[PDB]
């Protein structure tokens, strides 16, 4: 019934995609109207931290098309498809890869690859549960909202919004620029190239099965992952920050088990 409301147990997938009634909503609520630009609503608004930390997390859906971000000319850089991320970044892990395997040790630089995409695990829990949930560590600035906006705030504000789940690259390059630079400084020249094409090639992995969580019947040893990602969404978003895996979860004891309560 109602999408703002957070429950225990997912509802159906069809409630999902019910679009949300714009007036109805800014009415009830009196946060976003959805029928107009959201950005510069975002920038130009009165919140409190705790208000919009408590609002965003509560999912909404603009409908078949997408919502307005900027509503003008910039508003075709906030659509990136979900093949954008394979197409732009496995030639890059490739080439990467392809290097290391021409000046070193074929089998160690294939293990530099496997520890490169271990380490994007980590990254992912670190940076999904740090960063992209800042929430409460958040500041009273609507520059900060805006921010966390465009990283994560966005896709839990409209998860079924098929052009904003994908990292746009003009994103992904600058998170991943200081990782980048780092593996580069530290590690022998080859090691970096295949460690970084691990690590990368985790990441086209990552964000292709976000993807496919929300928008597709994946086949059964996934969907016990999807209902696991799906509950971060719509049940409790302090838990399950592990999205390729619940591995970080037990280990960090953030684990989205059943017995795990409602948010805030
Ligand atoms: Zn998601
Ligand atoms: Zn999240």
């Amino acid at each position: 019934f109602d999408s703002t409301t957070f429950v225990k147990e997912l509802p159906a997938e069809e409630k999902l995609s019910i679009a949300t009634d714009y007036s109805n909503d800014y009415k009830k609520h009196k946060f976003l109207d959805l029928n107009r630009p959201l950005l510069m609503q975002i920038l130009r608004s009165d919140f409190k931290k705790d208000f919009y930390v408590d609002q965003i997390h509560r999912p909404r859906h603009y409908g078949k098309g997408s919502a307005p971000l900027f509503g003008n000319f910039l508003e075709p850089l906030t659509k990136t498809a979900w093949w954008v991320v394979p197409v732009a970044w496995l030639p890059v892990v490739v080439y990467h890869m392809g290097v290391a395997l021409k000046n070193m040790n074929q089998l160690f630089a294939c293990f530099l690859f496997c520890v490169g995409v271990f380490v994007w695990t980590l990254i992912e829990y670190g940076l999904h549960r740090f960063l992209f949930h800042f929430d409460d560590w958040l500041p009273e600035s609507n520059i900060a909202f805006a921010t966390h906006f465009l990283l994560h705030g966005c896709h839990h504000y409209l998860p079924m919004d098929k052009y904003r789940l994908v990292m746009p690259p003009t994103l992904f390059v600058i998170l991943c620029a200081p990782f980048y630079k780092l593996v580069f400084a530290l590690l022998p020249l080859y090691w970096a190239y295949a460690g970084f094409a691990g690590g990368l090639f985790g990441y086209v992995c990552y964000d292709e099965c976000h993807f496919f969580l929300h928008h597709s019947k994946l086949p059964p040893f996934m969907r016990k992952l999807k209902k696991y990602h799906l509950e971060h969404h719509y049940k409790n978003y302090q838990l399950g920050f592990g999205v390729t895996s619940w591995f970080w979860d037990e280990v960090f004891g953030t684990y989205l088990g059943p017995d795990a309560p409602l948010s805030k």
